[PDB]
């Protein structure tokens, strides 16, 4: 379940846009209106993840980027989760992707 979801101050899924996908045979309304921690991700109901989402809101710039383990068809798996407050300053975008060594800003390779 990797995609870009848009949450509000309360954390309600206002819009859902799957990513790294081509087929659109998944009822989006299933998440529309529901909370990311409500059912979309019950295991993410922790202070490290959820807590940060609410904490950042108080400041008005929820900026968090880290990896989290979520349940899947083949069991629990790690994924890159990033939460950033929208530009309007009245919402937050959630980015959940697969962890495949995508992050890496080295300075130089094959050093001698």
């Amino acid at each position: 379940m990797f995609g870009a979801i848009q949450l509000d101050g309360d954390g309600n899924i206002l819009q859902y846009n799957a990513a790294e996908g081509d087929i659109t045979g998944r009822d989006p309304k299933q998440v529309i209106g529901k909370n990311f921690f409500k059912d979309v991700a019950p295991g993410t109901d922790s202070p490290e993840f959820y807590g940060k989402f609410k904490e950042g809101v108080a400041s008005g710039n929820l900026n968090t980027m880290f990896e989290w383990m979520i349940p899947t068809s083949r069991g629990p798996t790690k994924v890159k989760v990033h939460m950033k407050k929208a530009l309007s300053g009245d919402s937050y975008w959630v980015f959940v992707k697969r962890v495949k060594l995508a992050a890496a800003l080295e300075h130089h390779h094959h050093h001698h």
